[PDB]
């Protein structure tokens, strides 16, 4: 009927009815519980393929609801004609097409409607970059370029989504085959270590065996491996002097600058699909700006990523011996001080995890204000460090599923046919 | 149906038969995930199912399903709900009851010690003074010297709901909180509440601290009533820090044994009011929790001022530095003194080594990701990385009201 959620430091009680237009399983039951299963999920909303006319119409229809609804129509004579215009479309085409409003909409709209994102108070603040006229690789290639070099800004980082033609039959998708525009290679080395990005892996040796030619240091940055309309993807080099980095330095420590370390800033990430009304944009690149904890706790502190704790903690003169003299916990604060300290220090858009969180505390707020919920996954809004002293660790979160949203997709190498 | 459940930083990966087995809900439904939602007596009818359940699982656990003695077992229980609407539970099952609804416990990180807990059996006890017999004997056996053993004492089950066994402290070791004239608090803040019932009760106050708070024991539905743990059993750990010679000065210090008194155990139906069980400490609940939660001792500007940290700014991480060395005195305490703690990596190392062997032995293990991650540095513990099913087996254990909340006063 209608549900509640406490802020247990605050006491702090929101009521949430929003939750009622939710569409898709969460994975749960009453029974059991998926809030900490990465992908709980495959409730897709359309068919594997293209849709018949019951099926994707009435998706439509939602949306266009949706969005008349939004701008305070609903039956209005623009209303009916979206409709019929719809309708007629389908009924031609199997397929629709988004006038620019409604796509501007149903990207923001996913992006609020993304339970896992931290920094959704800025979801009305997106630029939408429509790439829907693009038709081969160099011209996307065209595109995130210009996505990049927008985004960066000169390091006054600007939220940005490029949209790329929707999927028609699934044999002709755009994709950006990179997880995210800007990322490291990772180099599987002789002896069986790795240098690089060992996330990265895979990936890099696709860019190798596709003809890329690695520099093989730990800080490549990878190229971009664009597919347009389903041929095969296309190698392309980011100008460097599009890729911003920052050289991470320790306001206290000298000689943390010689531990080489540098990180890029404009996070991108170019693998998931937005879905709106029924329509699967494929290839929907959509940047933002860092949260600390991101580069300081996971990039560079996870075992199978960097993995530079015990380096830092030998040059810390920490006891390395047992868990519990906190060596991992220490190295790790002043990696995530060294992080944030040296994107301010370049006026490189970095936001804490402290002023995150509070953020995401004051946007619930406003959405339950407004709209009468805010779906989060606590287990992803909740920062990699110190958990408990950032107020969403103490904030009781409903996780449901709205449409527009950004949603996984296979990875295009499982699923590409080559030519 | 199967489910699978990953490790995205070993690619591990495990499969959980046992789900199919829970009963009550989670909270969530098909459409709703209430993962993170902190909180979300029977018939006769009612019990007969409940009771075969627990019984056919114990019969099952040892190796005797269907056998001549669980069938009698069964008939048994069924007579005595017949006449008694209830029944009693066998030394045995009681044993067994408890450490499984440890076992069950989807929120606790400690479970790689379920099946060494200590059962006390405290159903013959009447009275508030035989309850506190039996929690100083709980205590002065788990605290065993700082050598901390796991123990359970098992007060009478619930029957009309007129007659309840309660513990009124939410743990058997809590300090006193005590809010001033001018709004600061002395103590504890989150016991505040308590310590007022305590003070209203007679309890004298000395005001200070760390006072430990007195028992306040309610036996067969009575008004409960105050007794004085004798000071000798309740072990306490001064904190001081290994570098930071001026950390002995916050007069800090803490109790050795965490004892939750305020759950209710379920088992087969029956329901145990009053069932104080202990462990040992988890670091971070003192030092991330106990510490440095703003609701609590809040002593991260205090500790972080005396580290010369910049607090002007929150990029500092000021406060994620200052929380650290706070857990590294917790830990460097408890461990001189050779009192028994877990650091928190420790802990979730081991917690996940359970968990695999609790796939490999029983098909899965239910796990609240939100309460298994440690409060601080959560994703360089390996739970993290740890995809976990939710879902509640029974025995369990449950929440319950808190006993003001529900008691109606007999003395006038
Ligand atoms: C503007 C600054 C932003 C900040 C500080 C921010 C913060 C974050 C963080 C910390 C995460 C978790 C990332 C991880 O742990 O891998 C996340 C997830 C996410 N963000 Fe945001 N974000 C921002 C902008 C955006 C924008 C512009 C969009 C889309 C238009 C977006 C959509 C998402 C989505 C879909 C996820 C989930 C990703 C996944 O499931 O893998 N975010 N965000
Ligand atoms: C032996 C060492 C143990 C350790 C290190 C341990 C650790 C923990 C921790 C860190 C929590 C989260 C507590 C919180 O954040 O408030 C917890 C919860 C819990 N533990 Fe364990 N625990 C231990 C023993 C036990 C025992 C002996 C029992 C029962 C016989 C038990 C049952 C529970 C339950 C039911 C919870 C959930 C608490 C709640 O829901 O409020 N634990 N444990
Ligand atoms: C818009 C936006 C803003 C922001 N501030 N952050 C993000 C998240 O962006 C990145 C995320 C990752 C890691 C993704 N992670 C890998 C392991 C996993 F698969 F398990 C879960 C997903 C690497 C990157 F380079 C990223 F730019 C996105
Ligand atoms: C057996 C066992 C071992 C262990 N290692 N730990 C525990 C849990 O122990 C305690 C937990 C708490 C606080 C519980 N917390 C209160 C605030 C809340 F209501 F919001 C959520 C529950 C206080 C204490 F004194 C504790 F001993 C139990
Ligand atoms: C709102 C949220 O569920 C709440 O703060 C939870 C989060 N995880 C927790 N985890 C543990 N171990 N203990 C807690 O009290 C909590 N509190
Ligand atoms: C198993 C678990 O869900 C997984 O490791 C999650 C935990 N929470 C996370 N939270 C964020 N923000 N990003 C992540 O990659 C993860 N990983
Ligand atoms: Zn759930």
């Amino acid at each position: 009927r209608f549900l509640k959620v406490k802020n247990w430091e605050t006491e702090v009680v929101l009521t949430d009815t929003l939750h009622l237009k939710s569409t898709l399983e969460t994975g749960c039951t009453e029974y059991i519980c998926m809030g900490s299963i990465m992908h709980p999920s495959q409730h897709a909303r359309r068919p594997e393929d293209v849709a018949t006319k019951d099926q994707l119409f009435p998706l439509a229809k939602e949306f266009i609801d949706q969005y008349y609804s939004s701008i305070k129509r609903f039956g209005s004579k623009a209303h009916m004609e979206r409709l019929e215009e719809v309708n007629k479309e389908i009924d031609t085409t199997s397929t629709y097409q988004l006038k620019d409003t409604e796509l501007i909409y149903g990207a923001k709209h996913a992006w609020r409607n993304a339970s896992r994102c931290v920094g959704r108070i800025q979801w009305s603040k997106l630029q939408v970059f429509d790439a829907r006229d693009c038709t081969t690789a160099h011209g996307m290639f065209n595109y995130i370029c210009n996505h990049v070099k927008y985004a960066t800004n000169k390091g006054n980082l600007r939220s940005a989504i490029t949209i790329f033609p929707q999927r028609t039959d699934g044999k002709h998708d755009f994709r950006v085959w990179n997880s995210q525009l800007i990322r490291y290679a990772g180099y599987k080395q002789p002896d069986g270590s790795t240098l690089g990005d060992p996330a990265n892996v895979q990936f890099t040796e696709i860019c190798i065996q596709q003809g890329w030619k690695p520099p093989r240091g730990r800080f490549d940055v990878l190229p971009l491996l664009l597919q347009a309309n389903g041929n095969d993807p296309e190698l392309f080099q980011i100008p460097p002097e599009l890729v911003l980095e920052v050289p991470i330095r320790h306001p206290k420590f000298e000689w943390f600058k010689d531990l080489g370390l540098k990180w890029y800033g404009l996070p991108a990430v170019s693998n998931m699909l937005l879905e709106i009304g029924g329509l699967e944009f494929s290839a929907c690149p959509f940047s933002g700006w860092y949260m600390g904890t991101e580069i300081g706790v996971r990039d560079y502190c996870d075992n199978s990523r960097y993995n530079i704790l015990e380096e830092v903690a030998k040059k810390m003169n920490l006891d390395m011996r047992k868990t519990s003299s906190l060596w991992k916990d220490q190295a790790l604060v002043e990696i995530n001080i060294a992080v944030l300290y040296s994107f301010q220090s370049d006026k490189v858009t970095i936001v804490d995890h402290h002023s995150a969180t509070e953020s995401f505390i004051k946007h619930m707020e406003n959405e339950y204000r407004c709209r009468g919920g805010c779906p989060a996954d606590w287990v992803w809004i909740v920062p990699p460090m110190s958990g408990s002293i950032t107020p969403v660790f103490h904030q009781e979160m409903l996780n449901y599923r709205l449409t527009p949203s950004f949603e996984y997709q296979p990875d295009p190498w499982n699923t590409h046919v080559w030519k």
